[PDB]
């Protein structure tokens, strides 16, 4: 594995859309998956564009392309591949499963890229339907133009963070209605809040910064991964700032459905917002080890590894844990 990339030595808006990145379709075989930011990475080179990459290779690509900070790509990205990617040949697939990131380990550990549904994917996606339906990874027709209504209603035409407050609990209204199975708990629970400020925070030309986002831009990344033409990427790195329009909207507990639809069940064991420590504790004692219960040696010392640099991710003052000692 090599080391976490460092933050960007320039971080100023600039051209992204440039003549080394061009978009370019998809080729048989490419993968894309329920990430319109990896997948407008790859389909303009920024990775590579059948969608399999390193964590470092994600981990520059979302900064060079977009201004993602620098702690948030670290966790995210070691968070995905400790659960979605091989951490033998250090490769994940942004989509589905795939051979081309090698060997599988041994079962329960599933290596399913990031549309394994439950490790880092989860409901109450925006523009994406929930696992249960059938498909959590492609674009929805249906889904963004409920984004579109919604930025119309709420953001003058715009997609902006009072749009994200609204739309965050409409998705998660409609999972309880629909889905006996919606689970909203621990990480799912902190990335369907963080996801919603992406499109205002990193979609947004940097040029303006004014968390605005229209919705032709919108569709183009969410449905085409596709940058505008001339898109300069934000002026600053960041990621979620702005997340607490979001929460205070519509404030959440984290629960599930227990098997039948409008049954949402608080889970006082999940990790809430006022808990980000044990969002993290557990992620590695309970998601990661039950994919990896008793490694072998050279599996043991690239989970060690990756632990090592999820937890320079961590933003909270927190203490690392140590599941393989
Ligand atoms: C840094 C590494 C990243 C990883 C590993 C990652 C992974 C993911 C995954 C697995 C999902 C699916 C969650 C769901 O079920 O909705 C998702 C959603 C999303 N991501 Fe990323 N992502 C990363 C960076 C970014 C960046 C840099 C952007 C924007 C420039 C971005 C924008 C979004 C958006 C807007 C969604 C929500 C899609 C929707 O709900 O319709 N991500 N991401
Ligand atoms: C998209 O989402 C809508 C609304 O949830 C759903 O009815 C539909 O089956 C999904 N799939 C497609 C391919 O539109
Ligand atoms: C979103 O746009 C609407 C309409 O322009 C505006 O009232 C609201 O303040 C905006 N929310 C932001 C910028 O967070
Ligand atoms: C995770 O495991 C460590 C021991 O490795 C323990 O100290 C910690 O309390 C656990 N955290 C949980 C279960 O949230
Ligand atoms: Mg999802």
């Amino acid at each position: 594995p090599g080391l976490p990339p460092g933050p960007l030595e320039n971080s100023s808006a600039k051209l992204v859309n440039d003549e080394a990145h061009p978009w370019k379709p998809l080729r048989p075989g490419d993968i894309r998956g329920p990430c319109p930011g990896l997948n407008t990475l790859a389909s303009h080179g920024y990775l590579p564009r059948n969608g399999v990459a390193t964590p470092a290779q994600i981990i520059n690509a979302v900064q060079e392309g977009f201004n993602f900070d620098n702690q948030a790509a670290i966790f995210a990205t070691y968070a995905a591949h400790l659960v979605d990617g091989n951490l033998i040949t250090d490769l994940l697939s942004i989509g589905r499963k795939t051979r081309l990131t090698g060997p599988d380990p041994p079962p329960p550990a599933s290596v399913g890229g990031l549309n394994e549904h439950g490790t880092f994917e989860g409901d109450a996606s925006m523009t994406r339907g929930d696992a249960f339906f059938g498909n959590n990874h492609d674009f929805n027709e249906t889904l963004f133009e409920q984004l579109v209504d919604y930025s119309n209603r709420f953001g003058g035409g715009k997609y902006n963070l009072t749009v994200a407050g609204e739309l965050r609990f409409k998705r998660i209204q409609d999972s309880i209605a629909t889905n006996p199975n919606f689970s909203f708990v621990d990480f799912r629970f902190f990335t369907a809040y963080a996801e919603t400020t992406f499109p205002a925070n990193l979609f947004v030309d940097g040029r303006r910064d004014d968390g605005q986002l229209d919705m032709d831009a919108a569709r183009s990344f969410f449905q085409f991964s596709r940058m505008p033409d001339d898109f300069f990427r934000a002026p600053s790195p960041r990621s979620v700032t702005g997340v607490e329009v979001v929460v205070q909207a519509h404030p959440m507990q984290p629960g599930r459905n227990v098997g039948k639809i409008n049954s949402y069940t608080v889970d006082p064991t999940s990790s809430d917002f006022s808990t980000p420590c044990l969002m993290y504790e557990k992620f590695v004692n309970i998601t990661v080890k039950s994919l990896y219960p008793n490694p072998t040696v050279q599996l043991r010392k690239a989970l060690n590894t990756n632990l090592d640099f999820l937890f320079q991710g961590v933003a909270a003052v927190c203490t690392q844990v140590f599941p393989y000692g």
